[PDB]
């Protein structure tokens, strides 16, 4: 059943993919045209998957996450292959998914309207609800990993991997509700057309957040876990909480209300993804019978810290067991 593979040097690196995929353009990920289906697909060649214990762990995980995620707003695994004829020769991993048109970055890079924002944000939260129900958090949600086609059909890209960029990072990590932070941060940029928090360093970044959220309450200040973090909030002046109505001039009262529940430092009281889907701003789009949860994701492998070869062998095994989706 093994097909013929073919080689090419793209941007200083060799791609050994099957015959089925032609015209590879670097979009490292490639925009390849698929001959069997005749569609445009994205092919990802993994960067030194087994050239460290961490790269290897990262490698297995990503494949485990992909062989699992089946949601219309969560990029799915179409194909997984290796030039490898054997486990002993297994050094390269490739993952195949549908190609998208644009990331939410270039979309605004021209400001977005209300129904446009409602449908982009509804979907972002719809995908999380699934990622979240499989006991997974994205941790690095940003415009560059939310992808859409012409039809505004949205996909959550690069979840559960990664661990200028701080822009969308929840302050308690600078629980699942860390991506809700990123959501509200993305929702703001779509409504205005500006980065809400374009901070230059980890100190600046917090000062901007606090300059809008307000300095934490004496209740929240007692709650905080870091001595250095608490002692840094004290070191800073007392900012009040800014009226979002005055910051987001002209928005749907429910959009501004929505962000109030998205930009809250109390990580225990912040809006969850599922909660946000039921909020008044989404009513036209909201469907409780069409907002699914994920089939339990067995992630016991996470508590295990093996050697390169034990991971590689596991990454090899999962490439074998694959049944492509129809
Ligand atoms: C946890 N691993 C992933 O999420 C993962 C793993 C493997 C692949 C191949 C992908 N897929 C993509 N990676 C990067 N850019 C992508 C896609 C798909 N479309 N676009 C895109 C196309 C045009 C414009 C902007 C973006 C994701």
């Amino acid at each position: 059943e093994r097909p013929t593979f073919y080689r090419q040097e793209l941007n200083k690196t060799i791609w050994e993919v099957p015959e089925r995929y032609q015209n590879l353009s670097p979009v490292s990920v490639c925009a390849a045209f698929d001959t069997k289906t005749g569609l445009r697909v994205a092919v990802k060649k993994l960067s030194r998957p087994f050239q460290s214990i961490i790269h290897a762990k990262r490698t297995y995980r990503e494949l485990r996450l992909l062989k699992h995620m089946k949601h219309e707003n969560v990029i799915g695994l179409l194909d997984v292959f290796t030039p490898a004829r054997s486990l002993e020769e297994f050094n390269d991993v490739y993952l195949v998914t549908h190609l998208m048109g644009a990331d939410l970055n270039n979309i605004v890079k021209q400001k977005l309207t209300d129904d446009h924002v409602q449908f982009l944000i509804y979907q972002i939260l719809r995908g999380l609800k699934y990622i979240h129900s499989a006991d997974i958090i994205h941790r690095d949600l940003k415009p560059s990993n939310l992808a859409v086609n012409e039809d505004c059909e949205l996909k959550i890209l690069d979840f559960g991997l990664a661990r200028a960029t701080r822009w969308y990072r929840a302050p308690e990590i600078m629980n699942q509700t860390v991506d809700i932070w990123s959501v509200g941060c993305i929702m703001a940029e779509l409504l205005t057309g500006r980065t809400l928090f374009p901070g230059t360093d980890h100190i600046d970044q917090l000062k901007l957040i606090l300059r809008l959220v307000g300095t934490p309450g004496a209740e929240l200040l007692k709650k905080i876990s870091s001595e250095s973090a608490r002692n840094y909030i004290q070191s800073l002046t007392q900012m009040p909480k800014m009226n979002f109505a005055n910051v987001f001039i002209g928005a749907n009262p429910l959009a501004v209300d929505l962000l109030e529940k998205m930009l809250v430092l109390d990580s225990d009281k912040r809006i969850t993804a599922a909660q946000a889907l039921a909020h008044a701003y989404f009513a036209q789009y909201h469907d409780p019978d069409d907002e699914p949860v994920a089939d339990p994701y067995d992630q016991s492998f996470e508590s295990r810290d093996l050697l390169i070869d034990e991971w590689k062998s596991l990454t090899y095994d999962e490439v074998i067991s694959f049944v492509p989706p129809p």
